[PDB]
């Protein structure tokens, strides 16, 4: 376990290589597996929209200090207990892990209703994993896809689409954090 609120005055804009990152998928795997074996619950997996080569900037972090206080709102609301919580930075910039003794199904739905309700929901990325090592998916319960930030469509086919561009991200971020922390 750990602190969980980043300093947004102490983020390192780290510049993340393309292989960096790439290699970074493969640890966060096996990081997760090993949450699930000290502690056999589900596991939220949290990293907020972060585009381009810094992931770690006083806006990344401030969208997630605001999840972390979400997330813990949810588990207490839910009734549910968090087992072990810690944050970090990655290649994708913060990254939470909160081990929670919920029934997964359920926690991916609360977690689906999060991201959608809370006025910052669009920039989390919520993971939700059972302890066999699922990740859990709109998808499983007929959902309707996730969102892209800018437009209507599918988040996946946009950034597969490289539609929108990298500046139009970051100030969508921008604004969505001076609406909410004005
Ligand atoms: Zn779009």
């Amino acid at each position: 376990g750990s602190h969980m609120h980043l300093l947004p005055e102490l983020a390192s804009h780290h510049a993340v290589s393309i292989p960096e990152l790439l290699v970074s998928r493969d640890e966060r795997q096996a990081r997760q597996h090993v949450w699930l074996k000290r502690h056999p619950v589900p596991l939220v997996s949290f990293t907020v929209v972060a585009p381009g080569p810094i992931k770690d900037s006083e806006v990344t972090r401030r969208i997630f200090n605001h999840g972390v206080t979400a997330l813990r709102a949810l588990a207490a609301k839910q009734g549910w207990q968090i087992q072990e919580q810690a944050a970090l930075v990655s290649a994708s910039g913060p990254e939470g892990m909160l081990s929670i003794a919920a029934p997964a199904r359920d926690l991916k739905l609360a977690t689906i209703e999060l991201e959608h309700s809370h006025p910052l929901g669009r920039l989390w990325d919520i993971d939700v994993l059972t302890p066999e090592g699922e990740i859990l998916s709109r998808r499983d319960y007929s959902l309707p896809p996730r969102r892209c930030l800018l437009c209507e469509q599918s988040a996946a086919v946009c950034a597969r689409g490289k539609t929108h561009q990298l500046t139009d991200l970051l100030n969508r971020m921008e604004a969505l954090l001076n609406d909410v922390d004005a």
